């Protein structure tokens, strides 16, 4: 079973642990990669009721299982925090234009 399905995208907590560890580590260092500079931060525009709080940055987490390096970042986003806690994971897919939905 998936701990979370962004539309046909299967993650487990593993997954989803080790991709924001990647995404932190960028952001601690003041890097970004690909042409979207990510990680960046996440406005939740949407308005989830994340557990953690702001400010919030997302991150690409890939179904491939490999760690986001740049390229195409897909649909699927890991949202973590400041403290590096993970507020959820989201995505583009099923939501229309460029909104997000939560990972079910
Ligand atoms: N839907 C959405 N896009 C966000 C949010 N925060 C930043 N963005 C960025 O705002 C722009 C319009 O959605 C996009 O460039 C998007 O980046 P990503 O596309 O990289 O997610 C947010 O909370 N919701
Ligand atoms: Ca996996």
């Amino acid at each position: 079973a998936c701990d979370y399905t962004c539309g046909s995208n299967c993650y487990s907590s593993s997954d989803s642990s080790t991709a924001q560890a990647a995404g932190y580590k960028l952001h601690e260092d003041g890097e970004t990669v690909g042409s979207n500079s990510y990680p960046h931060k996440y406005n939740n525009y949407e308005g989830f009721d994340f557990s953690v709080s702001s400010p919030y940055y997302e991150w690409p987490i890939l179904s491939s299982g490999d760690v986001y390096s740049g390229g195409s970042p897909g649909a699927d986003r890991v949202v973590f925090n400041e403290n590096n806690q993970l507020a959820g994971v989201i995505t583009h897919t099923g939501a229309s234009g460029n909104n997000f939905v939560e990972c079910t």
